[PDB]
């Protein structure tokens, strides 16, 4: 579904302009989409600085883009109303990069049947097919899960689908708008001879005996052990969760059989950063004591320190026992370096130890907060599936809470709530231009194969409610009464998001649910600086 | 371990000359090595035709090459005596393409320990390291399995190893000379922006519900079913063989519940050939009748029949029941086409069906013959581990037999025997310049991830034995008496190969043994046309 012709290729770095017609939330979402390209492709984006051909993103009618580099100078790409979704931006830029819709493939009739009699009159022009002399599928099979594939209802007249998948099980699969599919990357990365990405650094699941090049320190008291189980926990690794026999390993620091203060250090291979900011993430399991801790250091190398200088970046203490726990550690390294995992036994009694698995490192921004939902499957489609996150404080001081609604039969909804907080007396009301990004984590061991489902909203301080109040005003003024889990009363403002965050079927696909656990990643950022672009 | 500098890159297609000093067997092995590059990389090779810089392969002392395009015009690469091994040629050309040995990495001391007290005087320079200002490891961890990594005995004085891997399990792993490692390809394909290969077409294991783009035909009597088990067999697929719970699927044609002559047709996606010759391979399981057959067709597309005209290429009949069977089908397609699998029920009664799994298609030469060894593990290191293949006939008419000796404690040996045959009266004796290629198949589901162990020998008609006879003379004249399994007597000539075909440890690694089955692939080709190159 790629356009044939070297004249349609962009440079690997695309110049762009974010026109002022774009909504605030749209501008932030667009910049997020660029981050995804930087993680999984060799395509990059930079502000236009006089280049002849560039992309002008503006709030036109609908979401659309030309296919390929048209070399017309200013090439328009429309992110109109309701197009402010990261998957939609990725989709539109795949058009710009030279891709038609998946159902436009020359072989599309072998996999889907277009119901022309059920298309709305005047809408049949979007269901075209391109022959193999102008369209090249790059030796990749037809991809129902493509982010460039319409859903079954596209431009439908009535309740009857316009696109019918011959493999009936794919009827509701087509139309996913979560992230690149594996084939989307295969085709794009092939079309642009992509050898590496900007933001990806390392992914380690310990499934090979060389443990991703990590080295055991000799100036310590114990070694991390590559094991597939620990008696007291965990019974299996996090990557496979015991699915495959003889597979599924993790590194374990046995704190039960060492003295207080003893340490085991595991250091990563040498890494060369390109951006100056990184996010280190990994899953931890604690079957020992709450006094045991994991310390993260950064060993930076320079001409001044050829041996490398250590810097403590985070101490992870009081680790919950009995379940895998996701952690994020923010880094700001600019020189070649290693990551250091030091497991230290505390004074408390331990009968197990610390386990680490599914490590990923990328030159990306960490999420500000994480919502970890245990025993999640019971709530899908259940009346008691009305879930509220713990209270969090945004970077600017606003207290907020997340509402995830799984009670309805087909769709899951997610909403961002402001709640009463300790800084409300000194905060700006109504909440102005705070972009809340909510991401349902696709818990694939490899960050490169994650199709996380992400939606963003921006608080508009002029939005009002039916009774005349400002929607994002101080929760004590406009919010309803709510009770914390501990019984403490608080005020919860209006919730804003979408009732169509993710379908229950997609929620049960891939690795959104893993170990009956779900993780929702949260970032609340002031984007008022995007008003002028 | 890659050399830094854009001037050290070759063109993707390297011009080469095979000097007349090269041994006959070496010339054939080199051309075989090129086929591996064409299968797994974007590197190609063409005979030198006046290009300024080209590679001149000649029979120097030992096996060596410069690192990278040195832009000195004629750049020599030595394949001397005993260097005529496909993995050694691949290794030497990885040098030419710009790679140092893996243990020369700047971080090599974190993974291996050099026992300097054990190096031969004057050979310690061979263990030097290149810093990261001239060497780039391309963000790939240290690779013990690299084809560019010395074995533990390199330049050793005595019986004690010079290179000790700090992860002890890799002590005997380093030094593998079977094929590219996965990391070797990751680095090379990254260094030359390889987006695709010349010879790879498709790999299908049916592990995704879209079944690699294969189509179910409507003009037949039944459908192939994507299943993970069949009551009468097989109990699991061939890819995973029940290793992973809920995973491992194959396509099944149920002959038990259809009439005589009924067919189920599965057609592949559209394919575009580049070379004019292809090899289709796949694994079959038969739990039905001995009269059931699998027919392979090719649907070629042309201006004459836009719908496509079918051509029968092979009829697979009398399929042994109760075990997975590997098949190879030779193709000669030059226009865009599909592969067509037609399962046909015979007249016999059936309680099962035909199963197909782990299909691979590449623009490569099929092996002429295959030796399938059942219940293989019992013979490893056993006194009764002296195995003889069935008799085969080479393309020129010579009858031959393969001898695999597993009785030695550490090494497996393989030998090529000429045997008495029905054309011996009219054959040229002594056997002149017939190259026998013996390949222990690494039965990975994906052909692209196979590290098959291959050795080749060429019959020298002047080679003599101690008693004055020609080694490769007519077996009736110079051979010993032997009995086929059915009791029929024949004459077996001398066996030539190596007692160090593969170590037992490597033999038990990866997928050489799969389902307790081993496949040895055989090609005997006249290479007398290579005397003048
Ligand atoms: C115990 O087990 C033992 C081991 O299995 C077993 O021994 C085997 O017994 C069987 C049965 O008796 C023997 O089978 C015979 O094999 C012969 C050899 O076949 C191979 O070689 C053929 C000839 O190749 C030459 O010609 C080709 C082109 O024609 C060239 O491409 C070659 O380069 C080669 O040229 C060279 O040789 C020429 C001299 O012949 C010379 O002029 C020329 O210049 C050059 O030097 C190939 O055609 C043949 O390929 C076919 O068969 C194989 C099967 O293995 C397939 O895989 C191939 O795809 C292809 O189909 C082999 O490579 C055969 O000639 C002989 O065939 C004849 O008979 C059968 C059965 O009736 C017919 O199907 C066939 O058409 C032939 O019929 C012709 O001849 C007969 C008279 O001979 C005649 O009646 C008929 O009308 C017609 O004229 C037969 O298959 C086998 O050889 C034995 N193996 C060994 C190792 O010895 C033993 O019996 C068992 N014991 C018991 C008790 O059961
Ligand atoms: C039942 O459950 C409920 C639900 O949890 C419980 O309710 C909680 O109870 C606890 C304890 O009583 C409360 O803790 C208190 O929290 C407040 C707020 O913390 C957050 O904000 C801090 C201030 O942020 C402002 O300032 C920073 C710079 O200082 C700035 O960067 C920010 O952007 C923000 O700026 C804005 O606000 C300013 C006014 O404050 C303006 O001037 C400015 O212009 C801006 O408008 C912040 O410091 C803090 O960050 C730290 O802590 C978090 C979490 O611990 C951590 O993640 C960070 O890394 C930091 O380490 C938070 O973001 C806090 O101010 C209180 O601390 C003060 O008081 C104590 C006691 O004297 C001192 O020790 C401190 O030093 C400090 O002086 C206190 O921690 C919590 O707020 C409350 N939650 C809710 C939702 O109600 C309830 O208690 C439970 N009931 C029972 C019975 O158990
Ligand atoms: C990906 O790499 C290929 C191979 O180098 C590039 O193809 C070349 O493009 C130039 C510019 O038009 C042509 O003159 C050459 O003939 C092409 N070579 C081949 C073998 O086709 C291609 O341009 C690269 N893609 C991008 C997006 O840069
Ligand atoms: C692989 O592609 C890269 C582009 O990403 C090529 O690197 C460029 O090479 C040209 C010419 O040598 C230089 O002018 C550029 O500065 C390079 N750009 C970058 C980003 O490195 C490289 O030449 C290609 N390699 C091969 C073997 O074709
Ligand atoms: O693919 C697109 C959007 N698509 C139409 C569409 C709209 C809603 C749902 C679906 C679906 O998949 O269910 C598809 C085509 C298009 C082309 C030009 C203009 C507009 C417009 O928005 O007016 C829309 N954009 O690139
Ligand atoms: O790398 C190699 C092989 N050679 C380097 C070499 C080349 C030419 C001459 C000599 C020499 O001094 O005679 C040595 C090192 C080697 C040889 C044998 C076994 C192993 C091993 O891996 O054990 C390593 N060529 O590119
Ligand atoms: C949609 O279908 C209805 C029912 O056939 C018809 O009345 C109407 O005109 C159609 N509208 C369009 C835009 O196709
Ligand atoms: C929620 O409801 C589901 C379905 O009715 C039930 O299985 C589950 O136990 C309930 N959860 C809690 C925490 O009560
Ligand atoms: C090898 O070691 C032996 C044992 O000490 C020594 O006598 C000999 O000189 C050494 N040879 C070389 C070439 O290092
Ligand atoms: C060969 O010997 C091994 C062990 O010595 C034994 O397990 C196997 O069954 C034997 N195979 C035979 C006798 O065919
Ligand atoms: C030697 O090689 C040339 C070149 O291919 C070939 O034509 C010739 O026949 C070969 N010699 C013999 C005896 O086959
Ligand atoms: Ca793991
Ligand atoms: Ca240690
Ligand atoms: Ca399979
Ligand atoms: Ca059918
Ligand atoms: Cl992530
Ligand atoms: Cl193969
Ligand atoms: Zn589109
Ligand atoms: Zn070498």
């Amino acid at each position: 579904n790629s356009i044939i012709g070297e004249k349609y290729r962009w440079p690997h770095t695309i110049p762009y302009v974010l026109e002022d017609s774009l909504e605030m939330n749209a501008k932030g979402v667009i910049l997020n989409a660029f981050e995804r390209y930087r993680l999984k492709t060799c395509i990059d984006f930079k502000p236009w600085a006089g280049e002849t051909n560039y992309i002008s993103v503006f709030k036109g009618s609908g979401c659309w883009s030309s296919v390929g580099n048209r070399r017309v100078g200013k090439q328009e790409l429309s992110i109109g109303a309701n197009c402010d979704r990261i998957a939609t931006v990725q989709h539109e830029f795949l058009h710009a990069l030279g891709f038609w819709h998946e159902q436009s493939r020359s072989d599309r009739d072998d996999y889907v049947r277009i119901m022309w009699d059920r298309i709305l009159s005047g809408r049949e022009h979007n269901f075209n097919t391109y022959s193999d002399d102008i369209s090249d599928s790059l030796n990749v099979p037809y991809d129902y899960t493509s982010v460039m594939h319409y859903s079954k209802t596209a431009f439908q007249n009535g309740t009857e689908p316009t696109i019918v998948t011959r493999i009936s099980d794919f009827e509701d699969v087509i139309g996913q708008r979560m992230d690149f599919s594996d084939s989307d990357l295969l085709k794009l990365n092939q079309l642009y001879n992509c050898s590496s990405s900007l933001s990806f650094m390392d992914s380690c699941s310990f499934e090979l005996e060389n443990v991703c090049g990590m080295i055991q320190s000799s100036g310590d008291n114990a070694d991390w052990q590559r094991v597939s189980q620990v008696p007291r926990g965990p019974e299996s690794d996090h990557s496979n969760m015991g699915q495959c026999q003889g597979s599924g390993f993790f590194m374990h620091f046995d704190s039960s059989s060492v003295n207080v203060g003893a340490t085991a250090v595991l250091e990563s291979r040498t890494l060369y950063p390109k951006r100056g900011f990184q996010c280190l993430q990994f899953y931890l399991y604690n079957s020992g004591s709450e006094s045991d801790q994991l310390n993260i250091y950064i060993r930076e190398y320079s001409a001044d320190n050829v041996d490398g200088n250590l810097t403590l970046v985070e101490e992870i203490k009081e680790i919950p026992t009995g379940s895998w726990q996701l952690y994020h550690v923010t880094l700001k390294v600019t020189k070649k370096f290693r990551v250091v995992f030091e497991g230290r036994k505390g004074s408390g009694a331990s009968l197990g130890g610390l386990s680490i698995d599914d490590i990923n490192l990328s030159e990306t921004r960490c999420p500000h907060h994480i919502w970890h939902i245990r025993n999640f499957t019971q709530f899908i489609g259940s009346p008691n599936g009305t879930l509220y996150s713990p209270p969090f404080y945004s970077s600017k001081g606003y207290a907020f809470q997340i509402y995830l609604n799984l009670a309805h039969v087909t769709n899951a909804g997610i909403y961002f709530h402001l709640i009463s907080g300790a800084n409300d007396d000194q905060l700006q009301w109504p909440c102005p231009w705070q972009q809340a990004t909510m991401t349902l984590l696709d818990q694939n061991p490899d960050i490169r194969q994650r199709m996380s489902n992400q939606r963003s909203i921006t608080t508009d301080p002029f939005m009002t409610t039916d009774n005349g109040n400002y929607f994002w005003d101080r929760p004590s003024k406009v919010g309803t009464v709510a009770l914390f889990s501990n019984g403490t009363q608080f005020r919860r403002g209006g919730g804003y998001g979408t009732s169509a965050f993710i379908t229950h079927e997609r929620l049960k696909s891939r690795d959104f649910i893993k170990g009956d656990d779900v993780y929702i990643l949260l970032t609340v950022e002031d984007i008022s600086h995007l008003n002028s672009t």
